């Protein structure tokens, strides 16, 4: 049964909630994002209404063969009408097509729904800066302070001064580079970029990458492993048994690998600066762990309520446990007292 942190009061509307079945009286389904646990159970044979972005409806149609008449794209920062209520669709700064969505009940009440969001200060120069907020559904992934992680920019500098450096100094060095879902391509395409190389994937990565939107992506990427020296592996195989059995299947081209593991945060960001990290070796295998983000840190996500100032906050990440709820419900009461609201 679906829970009451997807609903939207005063609306037929849910967010993010396909693994119900029939939600009783919804007659309009938000989809935030293209990730598994927000897309949980759509498929070709859902017949209601879905409203999203342009590359969530491309990914929808082509990857789950979704038909093309309930598939209903709204533009980003254009106020809309469905089924008699005005909403917005906002960049979340999060995967591509991620949104975040304004409400305009008919009451007077006005909701912003985050979806899963990286917080930014850009977002105070949006439609929201105008007005209020009487009600916030805020991704707390990342809400206690000991979450701290560097910016995307000086990750991929990291990432691309690694690489330049690696096969700068061995010409036959092959990169490697883990994913599993949509998010985070940056990765993968600065580290082709600076090596002069399109990037070699399988034909469902290929295809997931043809949905969205990227401009001249038909130069930056290939189907054809041998013309490519940056290949796009499964996360999963990002190990020593994973890559030694890939250096296997490239014909004596190469004599060395060097992969790249995107994660979220890991503890180590207690204590090491990006500058400072070092890889797993193994031979002439070598696997960094780099923390690249698409969720607000705690000092992201604490400045932007302080702008918002909302009236209410409903935390739709970490409401398993009383003692998760109960840390939330004591920060966002400091926030409000620290900033006045
Ligand atoms: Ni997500």
């Amino acid at each position: 049964t679906c829970p009451f942190y997807k609903k939207i009061p005063g609306t037929g509307f849910t967010v993010d909630a396909f693994q119900y079945g029939v939600v009783e009286g919804c007659t309009a389904y938000f989809l935030t994002h293209f990730h598994s646990d927000h897309y949980a159970g759509l498929s070709k044979h859902f017949t209601f209404p879905v409203y999203c972005s342009e590359i969530t409806g491309n990914l929808l149609k082509n990857k789950l063969h979704v038909q093309e008449q309930y598939i209903h794209p709204l533009p980003l920062d254009t106020e809309c009408i469905v089924n008699g209520v005005k909403v917005v669709l906002l960049d979340a700064n999060h995967c591509p097509g991620a949104v975040m969505i304004l409400f305009y009940l008919p009451n007077g009440t006005v909701i912003l729904h985050t979806g899963d969001f990286r917080a930014d200060p850009s977002m105070e120069r949006s439609l929201l800066a105008d007005q209020k907020v009487h009600m916030l559904y805020l991704d707390t992934t990342y809400c206690s302070p000991e979450y701290t992680f560097p910016s995307q920019q000086e990750v991929i500098r990291f990432a691309i001064n690694t690489a330049f450096e690696a096969v700068t100094l061995n010409p036959h060095a092959l990169v490697v580079c883990g994913t599993y879902s949509i998010g985070k391509e940056k990765v993968f395409l600065a580290i082709a970029d600076v090596l002069g190389s399109k990037v070699g994937m399988s034909q469902e990565k290929y295809k997931t990458l043809q949905c969205l939107n990227i401009p001249e992506i038909n130069s930056l990427i290939t189907t054809d492993m041998c013309s490519s020296l940056v290949h796009l592996l499964p996360m999963m195989q990002i190990n020593f048994k994973g890559l030694q059995s890939h250096l296997k299947k490239c014909g004596g081209k190469y004599n060395q690998i060097l992969a790249f593991r995107p994660t979220g945060w890991t503890h180590s960001n207690k204590f090491t600066r990006i500058a400072d990290v070092i890889p797993q070796t193994k031979g002439n295998i070598s696997i960094y762990g780099i923390p690249y983000s698409e969720h607000s840190s705690y000092l992201e996500m604490k400045r932007f309520v302080q702008w918002l100032k909302p009236q209410k906050i409903i935390p739709t990440v970490n409401v398993g446990t009383w003692k998760s709820r109960s840390t939330m419900e004591k920060y966002f009461r400091e926030w409000k007292l620290e900033a006045g609201y």
